[PDB]
C-alpha cells in the first residue's frame, strides 16, 4: 500500500535521525569503553551479575536493521550502557565514571532529539 511506503518513509527519517543521535552519543565517550560488547572471554562471570548487557556496536545493528520504532526504545538501551556500568563497577572507577560523564553529557543531545521527534512528527 501507499500508507506502508508513507509509514517505511517516517521509519527511515526516525532512523537517519538516530544515527545522528547515536554518533553523538558515542562522542561523549573518546575512551570506547562503551564501544563493544563486555567480553564474556575477559569478564566470564558478567552475566551473572548484568542480565541485559548493551554496548554501542550493538545499538547500531538494531539501528541499522531499523529496529528501533520510537526514541523511547532507543534510549531504553542507552541507558542500558550507563545502568549496566554503573552496577557492576564501583564508584571509584575509571569505568563507572565514564559512564556518569556520558549520561551528564548525553541529556542535552537527547533532550533536543525529543524535541526533533515530537516536532517533526
Amino acid at each position: 500500500s501507499m500508507e506502508q511506503v508513507a509509514m517505511e518513509l517516517r521509519l527511515t527519517e526516525l532512523t537517519r535521525l538516530l544515527r545522528s543521535v547515536l554518533d553523538q552519543l558515542q562522542d561523549k565517550d573518546p575512551a570506547r569503553i562503551f564501544a563493544q560488547p563486555v567480553s564474556l572471554k575477559e569478564v566470564p562471570d558478567y552475566l551473572d551479575h548484568i542480565k541485559h548487557p548493551m554496548d554501542f556496536a550493538t545499538m547500531r545493528k538494531r539501528l541499522e536493521a531499523q529496529g528501533y520504532k520510537n526514541l523511547h526504545e532507543f534510549e531504553e538501551d542507552f541507558d542500558l550502557i550507563i545502568d549496566n556500568c554503573m552496577k557492576y563497577n564501583a564508584r571509584d572507577t575509571v569505568f563507572y565514571r565514564a559512564a556518569v560523564r556520558l549520561r551528564d553529557q548525553g541529556g542535552v543531545v537527547l533532550r533536543q532529539a525529543r524535541r526533533e521527534v515530537d516536532s517533526i512528527g
